[PDB]
């Protein structure tokens, strides 16, 4: 029993983290096979960062200007290319610690683990969600760029995120491992505002199911509702609209607990309209939205 | 910027986790050098767990009855001894993945990472605190026993916790790596109630300093207080008394922020007396007590 914000074990990713230096800029790269992936802004002076022409900046750079260090051993760079907002550094050695991996571009509301890194060294691991506005609420200082977000399926690491930016409002923006930003963000030091950060409704409901399973039940009520009625309440409180897809995904949690998705929605509706009245749920005073239904099943069943 | 409940990278510990089977009981062991450490209740039938005589049960067990599996390779057990509530299984092979390590018995209020494991396989990592009542608020299912709590200092893993029990109230009890329980708990399926779970006052204050650093400042007030005045409020709200030791430890956070410890105490006092009025602090609706001052410095400076 008990329910915790849980990150994947970080070992398989720790073995991929390297340091990339170009001129005087240092940040993190990801070494998979004979390719090191890093944010392309590794080529920028912070002057460059106001309005960088990456194509023009990168003409000035050769293979030998990319200093790649894995632990205390230097990697020989034999090629470099720009793919969207990342550089791919071809090195002469395949990472012997390359796990099975995929690159996946996640949907908003999906959760992943971040291994926060500085000079290609891990400092810590935490669990995140891709917010509906395609920001993540991270913990990142200068040098953290190139830290990666991931999921693990038994032995296969699915990389979904590379860290690039902090927005002036202290939330985080970044790319898939093809170098495409989540959201409308660019790798430029410019006015970039986040949209409305909506609550991930299906995740809150999964979390309410997690609570019931763990004995926290005070918020179960006598009521039910409809998808249309619930969605009017959701709109008013900046919750994502709930779909029959969301209902379907919550099915096994519904089946395990014997509480109908729409009953649980009616519990959520009352919590939204009445607040928690100073009570807590799984030791939280607000409604948690960074567990997926998959996350709740996994933690509540003990998948390794 | 941003502030997250962050676990140590788990790689160095993942490489130590094994499966221990005795008769039909399976749980996790920790393989360091040529010794596998596991909970001694690995020798129990769940019948045994009502009132086990471990000395008497262990007479019935030989080296070959302890099945130790690391990945899919079996370890040869050449010796077994009971130290307090753990077994030490001497194997014929030193773990090649043994990191630098110590065994440390932590104080209540100190934080550590747990690598939750099942059949010697990692499922996830989260950050915990040793509560003042020597419980931890974990996430553990059947098979999770032998999962370990740790801190990492650059390259040295300090093991502080091995998982043994869930109390009837769904909190967790366990031992240092010498097999001594934290708190008054025994490895027996009996009436065991936790004492008063008090809030770790110095950790809340460290967390308030973390908030200020990250721009969350609304709770800073015009007031100050004294250690004696603050402690009267702390007593009333089941907060640990604050000592000059606690003040000293908060010094660098005080020095970095320019907010006197006793001013911050006066902010905490008002939060205790008035509550949060529906506001949040670092995205929490309650006062977080599972970051140490060391945790706040580390995350806010980017120590690897
Ligand atoms: C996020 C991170 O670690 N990061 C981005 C900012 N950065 C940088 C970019 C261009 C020029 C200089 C610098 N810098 O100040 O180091 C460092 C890496
Ligand atoms: C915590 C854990 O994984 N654990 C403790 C309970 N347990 C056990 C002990 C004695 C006899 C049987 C069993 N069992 O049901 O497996 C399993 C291991």
């Amino acid at each position: 029993s008990g329910f915790r914000k849980m990150a994947f074990p970080s070992g398989k990713v720790e073995g991929c983290m390297v340091q990339v230096t170009c001129g005087t800029t240092t940040l993190n790269g990801l070494w998979l096979d004979d390719v090191v992936y890093c944010p392309r802004h590794v080529i920028c002076t912070s002057e460059d960062m106001l309005n960088p022409n990456y194509e023009d900046l990168l003409i000035r750079k050769s293979n030998h200007n990319f200093l790649v260090q894995a632990g205390n051993v230097q990697l020989r760079v034999i090629g470099h290319s720009m793919q969207n907002c990342v550089l791919k550094l071809k090195v002469d050695t395949a990472n012997p610690k390359t796990p099975k991996y995929k690159f996946v571009r996640i949907q908003p509301g999906q959760t992943f683990s971040v291994l926060a890194c500085y000079n290609g060294s891990p400092s810590g691991v935490y669990q995140c969600a891709m917010r509906p506005n395609f920001t993540i609420k991270g913990s990142f200082l200068n040098g953290s760029c190139g830290s990666v977000g991931f999921n693990i399926d038994y032995d296969c690491v699915s990389f979904c995120y590379m860290h690039h930016m902090e927005l002036p409002t202290g939330v985080h923006a970044g790319t898939d491992l093809e170098g495409n930003f989540y959201g409308p963000f660019v790798d430029r030091q410019t006015a970039q505002a986040a949209g409305t950060d909506t609550t991930i409704t299906v995740n809150v409901l999964a979390w309410l199911y997690a609570a019931v399973i763990n004995g926290d039940r005070w918020f179960l009520n006598r009521f039910t509702t409809t998808l249309n009625d619930f969605n009017l309440v959701a709109m008013k409180y900046n919750y994502e609209p709930l779909t029959q897809d969301h209902v379907d995904i919550l099915g096994p949690l519904s089946a395990q607990t014997g509480i109908a998705v729409l009953d649980m929605c009616a519990s959520l509706k009352e919590l939204l309209q009445n607040g928690m009245n100073g009570r807590t749920i799984l030791g939280s005073a607000l409604l948690e939205d960074e567990f997926t239904p998959f996350d709740v099943v996994r933690q509540c069943s003990g998948v390794t």
